DNA sequence: GCCATGGCTAGTA
DNA sequence: CTACTAGCCATGG
């Protein structure tokens, strides 16, 4: 598997996340066959344009939180993106914006 | 090669 | 609950 495929694999995936539903780093790269590969599937991420119509949204970490950036807290649009696609979240005791896996979480 | 860097994770404590 | 640890692994200097 050369990564120029991970990476399709994974949007493929990815892209199979219903509105309202989340999945998380690591089950997506069970998902596509690459159970060691969470981290590259953050890059995968990581690596999209703001352009894409691609659900990089619906994909938090498997600790149930969105997961800080040191691409900046941008991500904040994350919080929004699901709070429109209908996802209560909370903040904790360092905001770590936060939701409940076990409901909102994909299982096909 | 080394090293440092990440939208990670599971296991301890 | 939080707060550290291994491990993980592509990527870029
Ligand atoms: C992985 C998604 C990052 C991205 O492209 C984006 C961030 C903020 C606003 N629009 C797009």
């Amino acid at each position: 598997m050369r990564m120029d495929e991970f990476y399709t694999k994974v949007y493929d995936a990815v892209c199979e996340i219903p509105y309202g539903k989340v999945s998380t780093y690591g089950e997506i790269a069970r998902y596509v066959g690459m159970p060691s590969y969470a981290r590259q599937v953050g890059q995968a991420m990581k690596h999209l344009h703001p352009e894409t119509h691609v659900p990089w949204h619906r994909v938090i970490n498997s600790r149930g939180t969105i997961s800080k950036r040191d691409i900046s807290a941008g991500e904040q649009r994350q919080k929004d993106r699901l709070e429109e696609e209908g996802v209560e979240i909370y903040q904790t005791s360092l905001g770590e914006y936060k939701l409940n896996l076990p409901e909102y979480m994909w299982k096909p």
